[PDB]
């Protein structure tokens, strides 16, 4: 752990709910989530990298312009930072709260109705280009003129592989009780991993990527 003394710095734009419109001073961030905006604490903060667009633009060039952000939903937008960069647990300062990676996020067939394109979820979930979510552990004043900087590295689990475990591969009790070892991992998450592991099944996905048709 060389990263935590880098002191790596990212840019971030910011956007809250009306939907989702940029912020350009400074708004508190409180354990729900940011002011104005709407496994709760666990879920507080959504990221997804600006990078990811690029891609979903030269997949779908008849729709490039739903391509922007933050088209996916996300509070957070940055360029830099990615699935295999960002490892489960990660402690961030942002002005001055303290937050904490707890999970990738999970795609939703609601996603679909959104672009209209009848299988982004699946696409999402397959590439693993789903962005990650945030519990807040010091509530404060933060901004969009105000970095993000990496401050604990103590995990050694990434959000892609966090991914690849959920999502890629057969099952696998080692696997699951390595990602249950990752600190800051969200309620739901140790709630399914855990599951698995007494089940001996990998629940089902159908219901979540394509509703109805599932």
């Amino acid at each position: 752990f060389l990263v935590e003394r880098e002191q790596m710095r990212y840019p971030v734009d910011v956007y809250t709910g009306k939907a989702k419109i940029q912020v350009d001073g400074e708004l508190m961030l409180t354990e729900l989530g940011l002011e104005g905006d709407e496994g709760g604490p666990d879920r507080a903060l959504c990221h997804y990298p600006r990078e990811h667009y690029l891609y979903w633009a030269r997949e779908f060039p008849e729709q490039a312009e739903l391509f922007v952000a933050p088209a996916f939903g996300e509070n957070l937008s940055t360029d830099g930072l990615t699935e295999s960069n960002v490892y489960m647990g990660d402690i961030f300062r942002w002005g001055e709260a303290l937050i904490q990676v707890s999970q990738p996020r999970s795609p939703c067939y609601k996603l679909n109705y959104h672009f209209d394109i009848s299988d982004i979820a699946q696409l999402m979930q397959n590439t693993g280009k789903v962005g990650w979510l945030y519990s807040v552990i010091a509530p404060g004043k933060v901004s969009a003129d105000a970095p993000l900087e990496l401050v604990s590295r103590v995990s050694d689990v990434t959000v892609q592989e966090a991914a690849a475990i959920a999502w890629h591969m057969p099952f696998d009790d080692d696997q699951y009780h390595r990602l249950l070892s990752a600190a800051g991992l969200s309620k739901s998450w140790t709630r399914t991993m855990q599951k698995r592991r007494l089940s001996g099944k990998i629940e089902d996905f159908s219901r979540r990527l394509w509703g109805k048709e599932g």
